[PDB]
């Protein structure tokens, strides 16, 4: 059974602006999600300094990108700190409020959409290329949970009995818009990664399917 | 909650012989599993001739091989007919009895282990390289289930609330022996596939992880 929650209204507004914008450089979403992945990895590593056992649920520290062409899905995974049910609700449904409000004001004055992660709300840039997202997350402190949004005013959180087990960390599962399926292609994915992420401390793994 | 079942004793015997054998050409397991995958795909396609809706749960017809190095796991997937809970029990725990008995007699006389799929029991050759297997299966007729064996006399079947959803078909998840980790490597995997499977009607997809 799902539970339904309301977004802070300013987040809803930002999602509306992003999902509908004709902004041309949609590729910036990948930089923002890799940056969030890298931050979540920094947290578990720093946390582990005083609690090394925290690492044991998933000792490999990575960012992993997995196109799933038949489902028109792109997944961005990290083995970072992960989020509890309460953290998914709070991180994704609430605390972005102040950053989103400041960002929308900047946008009104003519700020580039690419400034979004300087306002600390780069997560929502996924709506440039996707019309739906599932955030699947496993924290050492909770069960695995699925947070789901379609850019509307409400989101769901559901105990996860349907997805692969993450040892620890987070998968952003992006349901790509029909005109943004280039983000399923290995050459395109590599090209975007290479541009705006050379100083990532973690391996960035691309999962490719090849016919033998 | 798992349920526990007993193997037909001759299957238990065959698993013991295979898991312990010093037979040198262990690579033959992959041919046997690809052959079973191809057969299961033939069944859903033939079934669909009169019931085209059967295909809709997973329209792409494929065999897919996925090394998971950190877990020391190799997965072999097909989108074939799949198995219900009752079929997993019967196909894997029971009906192999007659083939296994005939095969063990052949082996006593000096038959090559590679003859195993001519006795219709090639599935058990996975124990050349693995000491544990989960068969994760989704039939159009049932929920997703996990059948699990460690070559002992009993197996478990558990309703699946932990793995990715298969639309339809079967994953063999092989937990590789510590000396058989070469089967995690892309070059090795491709080399074995190419030898003893050129007349497979279905794409054979290798899922490789590459650092960008
Ligand atoms: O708030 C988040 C990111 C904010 C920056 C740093 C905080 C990290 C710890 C929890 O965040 C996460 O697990 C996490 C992630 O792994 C990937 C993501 O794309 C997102 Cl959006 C999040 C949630
Ligand atoms: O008995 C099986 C194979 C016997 C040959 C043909 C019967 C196919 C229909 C059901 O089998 C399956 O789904 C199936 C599969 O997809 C892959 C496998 O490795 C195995 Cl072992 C099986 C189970």
């Amino acid at each position: 059974a799902s539970e339904t929650f309301e977004f802070q209204a300013e987040i809803t507004q930002l999602m509306s602006l992003i999902i509908n914008t004709v902004y041309s450089n949609k590729e910036i979403f990948l930089r923002e999600l890799i940056s969030n992945a890298s931050d979540a990895l920094d947290k578990i590593r720093y946390k582990s300094l005083s609690d090394p056992k925290q690492l044991e649920t998933e000792p490999d520290l990575f960012i992993r990108i997995t196109p799933k062409p038949e489902q028109k899905v792109l997944e961005i995974r990290d083995s970072g700190i992960g989020m509890t049910k309460a953290e998914l609700i709070n991180n994704l449904g609430t605390i972005a409020k102040s950053g989103t409000k400041a960002f929308m004001e900047a946008l009104s004055a003519g700020a580039d959409v690419s400034m979004i992660g300087q306002f600390g709300v780069g997560f929502y840039s996924l709506f440039l290329v996707a019309d739906r997202v599932q955030v699947i997350s496993k924290s050492n402190d909770d069960e695995q949970y699925i947070w789901e949004s379609n850019a509307g005013g409400s989101f769901t959180v559901t105990l996860d009995e349907v997805n692969e087990r993450i040892g620890r960390g987070t998968i952003l599962r992006l349901f790509l818009k029909d005109d943004q399926l280039e983000y399923l292609e290995e050459k395109r994915i590599k090209e975007v990664i290479k541009k705006h992420s050379e100083f990532v401390a973690y391996p960035i793994q691309l999962v490719v399917t090849k016919e033998v």
